[PDB]
């Protein structure tokens, strides 16, 4: 039997599996352990035998995928898909917290572009989540001096020092007094989800002519970007307009729903990456159609459980808040 370590954005988990264990059986233990039921967004990422970041396929034996000759096997539990609207679609506090931490990681390392003024508001919600209500006795000058709060490109391209950035974040921290940490997490996600790069998987492609471009795959559809501008799509293909996505030997074809419009063609060189593109397209299209049908009874019951858990946590805080 095989020892496994799974890291979420804020937890270490240890498991032992049979060598016959599928992805789905390992994944099911992870989500049961952390109490996550919104499982459709998530997957297990690992570094393969060549050092490439790889999604574990749930419908295959773990040890048959290109996992390393390590012990224990290491995985990262991460969101693979994003909702169109966090308010509507992230039901559980755990789901909200794991999206929050994964997105904030990508904001702070400059993976997800964020203008300075937005970075300050995001940081103010991250502070409310970490520290709770501002109190001028504890949150003295320097209270944020030890925190990674802004993207490096925001800290670089300005001549404000550490102290001036902390003062700007504090103004908004003070404004969030009375906000539950979980409500700050949600307000963070509501701002982040409107960023141009939020929830976009980028891939390096060419058109027929050989112009170097980017493909974006996201919740809403496909986008084509100029090489030097990953913020503004030059062309958009909503999932509602895509009949089929396929590739054969570097050549991708996007067939439209309107059978009289032409196909869109692009080229991507790596078989490994082309499979990953196809999997994100099929996964994003399936969730696009699913969120346009009515909530399953299962989802209604998760919504109920979440609302009751939230009501219960309020009662407990009411009881403690009262004692003194």
């Amino acid at each position: 039997t095989i020892s496994v370590r799974v890291t979420t954005m804020d937890a270490e988990l240890e498991f032992a599996i049979q060598p016959n264990t599928t992805g789905k059986q390992l994944f099911d233990q992870v989500v049961k352990t952390i109490g996550l039921r919104e499982v459709w967004f998530f997957g297990l990422q690992y570094q393969d035998t060549k050092g490439f970041s790889t999604w574990l396929k749930l419908n295959k034996k773990v040890t048959a995928q290109d996992v390393r000759k390590e012990s224990p096997l290491l995985f990262k539990f991460r969101a693979k898909f994003y909702p169109e609207d966090v308010s509507e679609e992230l039901i559980q506090d755990i789901t909200q917290r794991l999206f929050f931490l994964q997105v904030k990681e990508g904001i702070l390392n400059d993976d997800i572009y964020c203008p300075p003024e937005t970075a300050v508001l995001l940081a103010s919600y991250a502070v409310q989540s970490k520290y709770g209500d501002f109190n001028k006795e504890v949150h003295k000058s320097g209270y944020l001096a030890g925190d990674k709060l802004l993207p490096q490109r925001v800290l670089e391209q300005h001549k404000l020092n550490k102290d001036q950035w902390e003062e700007r974040i504090q103004v908004w921290h003070e404004e969030h007094r009375g906000m539950l940490r979980e409500d700050a997490v949600l307000e963070y996600l509501k701002i982040a989800q409107d960023l141009e790069m939020y929830g976009v998987n980028y891939f390096s492609i060419k058109n027929k002519k050989g112009s170097e471009l980017w493909l974006g795959v996201d919740a809403l559809g496909l986008n084509i970007y100029e090489q030097n501008d990953r913020l503004t799509p030059k062309i958009g293909f909503p999932w509602s307009e895509i009949r089929n996505i396929s590739f054969n030997d570097k050549k991708f074809v996007i067939k439209p729903i309107d059978k009289k419009a032409p196909d869109f063609v692009f080229y991507a060189p790596r078989l490994r990456i082309n499979k990953r593109i196809l999997a994100l397209c099929m996964g994003n299209h399936e969730l696009y159609m699913r969120r346009r049908k009515p909530d399953t009874i299962e989802v209604q019951q998760m919504k109920a459980q979440a609302r009751e858990e939230k009501h219960q946590k309020q009662m407990e805080r009411a009881m403690l808040e009262n004692e003194k």
